[PDB]
């Protein structure tokens, strides 16, 4: 339309806009708890089974039938498409429970036109409520004077109009051109102050070791360089002085030969413990990003990595023929370096990429990897490769996003909440729920609790640190605020 | 300003007040702190993370693990130091005597202190001055911390304190300062004297209202309390049963604010229940009764106790049924579950509910009750109740019903009070099921302890229509069938809400 081209930003509703008696269910107050993400469908159907005096299975079939009867609106989708081509900022703002949102994301394919998807079950907010409009506007930094909102309901358009956003009621299209927390900041400030103090005191990132993921009763072991590299890659808002001190510890790490890095400091290296491609890939990828190394110096190390494939063609974990292992996340971090340096189209990487893609798509990642038992870690690292090399990894985006959507608010560990927040936001989905619960678990000194990010399987030793946890939580807070 | 050195003069000033608030740390209890890394527990307790533990936001393992990094001290040394500190704890003989004297003067006496749940659990078992308090307000049970004014606002509101007649005793001036802002007079406890200064939410009610409207409408429409059955405790996808009378009787005993019109309607269901004969009741309606399934003492006890309470039946009519129950003992003397020699069963909650009716009708001194009462007592004390009972798998159900009996007949069950309180404290916030939170809140408050943690978490699981989720309260053990309803869950939750406001 000639109307929408006057606006920089268009916000789309889903229902009866892009998609076209179960009404007694969706009007019930319990359904609003479901829409808000407060409960899941199983518990919501149990309750509604009682209030609606209907066998639970009948409500499930009525709902299943109702979702599958949804059909795209071809006029609106094409409209969405033309706006996308015009480089508009486009957002989706809609009430829908989480599982329905999973089905609809899998089932349709217009999602790609959106710069950002704001769904009620991921926000714990519902669409007539002005709070959801205010959340959208500040989080997306929307200039309401150049923003128009498309909905079928007048309550929604009236609310948006009160924030100064024009409206298009979707037969007829009614157009009206409209012309007219500090707790987060405190928690961010506390956390930044905590992280900056820890890392200024100990730029070689500390770690602790134990036999459990919470590292209860863990002992101090601060003689591996990997955590330092993880933080440098993962928390993108370190002050320059800290970046420098941590870079210094990497460049001067003594578990180092010919740009092959070892996990351990020399003093702590088990006799005969080999260099590994995870530590090597991660530090090399950081040094190249910060212009401490050239592709010329890295490429021979990358060939050794290609030389390290097993009989199935998969690049292995260690520079040691007598210690053959594989790991989907080590595969990912190798592939990241490969695409960074120009190796992205080497045929010898095909089975390593196939392995990673299959690990995603088979849901085998729900079992964790050899060194990373928590499934969201695989998803997070995959999202880094997929979003940073999007043309090369196009076919990963939708399946990765599907998996992440189902895992929103599925675990209580703060670091796991952080990874889901960061990964979903990089994929254009706003996960406010995990964000809210992440804030609640900050400790009083500003740091989050220790978490066992990775594992030495031979000794079932978990490694982790408050620095790692806090670094991820701060990235999550910054990326959504 | 008024410096006091005379223990006599102290007693004379405290007597001028109706309410005395006592601190624990360095007032009633005293301890030492210096025992690779730090060598002073004072460095732990001062740390910000320790405030999270004190407020109940984390447990000891969690706080130590974090402190082991901040204080650069091996976690296991921090653990040893705490245990040594706690083991070193001594009672203050002067202040417990002052406390005891105030108690013997029928003063209203409260305890307000910062202590973490594990520590407070140990202290409660270890010492025995707690009986002198009318109410106990501990930071880990309140998720509030003592300097903060809102812990004072909470105490004053929870206990309906007249701050004009209230005096607070504490060793920390910051605590006294904050108390004086609320008009409470202060008494600083020093190593060498006393300093005496004479001094002159909306969400909760919305939730209460919504929950009351929910339950009143549900019980009006279905005064025979509905029930669902499934093989799992949250009854996900459970089927409608609604053919047992016991839920109706449990609601009448457990939620004490039903309007008279609902009470009348539910009482009619009990009296017109076809599964009864000569004032013995059967769990099931006839249409669902298994062939040869007997009447049982649990439904009977709870039904007769209610009908007596509401003057539907005389003591004269109950006492013969109660004598039959005494005739239902086994070779160990424990009263059994069913009116049926061919189906011998014992269950500790059924025993509790039979004992309740016994004491209520005048049978409380009958010697034939001894083995039943010792069964329930050993069941508590042996921690065997952590395994559930035959018909009630959730451990807090046994503690809840025990607390009804023990608080309602306190002269006969004195020896139960402290062990039961000890157990309940260890269970604060130990499970997520709303009904279980509600049982713990209700039971602890009857025992004088405010469990605000479970309360706040209970509030957050109310659904938008005012009802709580269904929960399987009791079990048909053979088929592993759970029974429950939203009415049951909401009734226990509303009672917990009322009892803590
Ligand atoms: C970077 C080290 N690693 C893989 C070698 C992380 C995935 C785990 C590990 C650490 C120490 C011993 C063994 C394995
Ligand atoms: C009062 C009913 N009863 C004991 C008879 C106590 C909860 C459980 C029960 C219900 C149904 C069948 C068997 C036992
Ligand atoms: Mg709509
Ligand atoms: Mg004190």
């Amino acid at each position: 339309s000639q109307i929408l081209d006057r606006y920089d930003t268009i916000v789309f509703d889903l229902g009866d806009v892009l998609l076209h008696d179960v009404r007694k269910m969706v009007k019930h107050p319990v359904w609003q708890d479901l829409e808000k993400g407060l409960i899941n469908q199983e518990f919501a159907l149990t309750a509604l089974s009682c209030e609606l005096e209907t066998p639970c299975s009948k409500l499930k079939e009525m709902l299943e039938l109702s979702i599958a009867s949804l059909q795209v609106n071809p006029l609106m989708v094409e409209v969405l498409r033309v706006l996308h081509k015009k480089d508009k900022q486009i957002y989706c703002l809609s009430n829908v429970d989480l599982e329905s949102f999973s089905y609809l994301y899998k089932q349709f394919d217009f999602w790609k036109y959106f710069d950002g998807i704001y769904v009620s079950a991921l926000l714990q907010l519902r669409k007539p409520n002005p709070d959801i409009f205010q959340y959208l506007i500040s989080s997306a930094s929307i200039n309401t004077k150049s923003t128009i909102f498309i909905d079928d309901k007048s309550e929604n358009l009236q609310e948006a109009a009160n924030f100064g956003i024009s409206t298009l009621k979707y037969d007829n299209f009614e157009y009206t051109a409209i012309e007219g927390t500090p707790e987060i900041h405190k928690k961010r400030t506390l956390g930044e102050d905590y992280l900056n103090l820890r890392l200024r005191k100990f730029p070689f990132c500390k770690s602790f070791v134990s036999n459990n993921v919470e590292l209860i009763g863990g002992e101090d072991f601060s003689k591996e360089i990997f955590s330092t590299a993880v933080i440098l890659h993962s928390y993108t808002s370190l002050p320059d002085d800290i970046i420098a001190s941590m870079c210094h510890e990497i460049l001067n790490h003594d578990g180092q030969n010919k740009l092959r890095w070892c996990f351990y400091k020399n003093e702590a290296r088990p006799d005969n413990f080999p260099d590994d491609l995870d530590t090597t890939s991660m530090v090399l990828s950081f040094l190249l990003n910060h212009n401490k190394l050239t592709i010329e110096k890295i490429i021979p190390v990358a060939e050794q990595m290609i030389a390290n494939r097993n009989e199935e063609g998969i690049i292995q974990v260690y520079f040691d023929d007598n210690r053959p292992r594989i790991d989907a996340i080590v595969a990912i971090n190798v592939l990241y370096l490969m695409h960074q340096i120009g190796y992205g189209e080497r045929k010898e990487l095909k089975e390593t990429e196939a392995f990673v893609f299959d690990f995603l798509i088979s849901k085998e990642y729900l079992k964790g990897t050899r060194y990373y038992p928590a499934p969201d870690v695989f998803l997070f690292f995959l999202s880094r490769l997929v979003v940073d090399f999007p043309d090369q990894f196009e076919k990963f985006h939708k399946p990765l996003t599907e998996m992440l959507i189902t895992r929103v608010n599925c675990s209580t560990f703060p670091l796991e909440r952080a990874l889901r927040i960061i990964a979903l936001k990089k994929l254009g989905i706003v996960n406010r729920v995990d964000f809210l619960k992440l804030l609640d678990t900050q400790l009083a000194d500003g740091g989050w609790p220790v978490y066992g990010l990775f594992i030495a399987p031979r000794s079932n030793t978990y490694f982790g640190s408050r620095e790692l946890s806090t670094a991820f939580a701060l990235e999550a807070l910054h990326i959504l605020s």
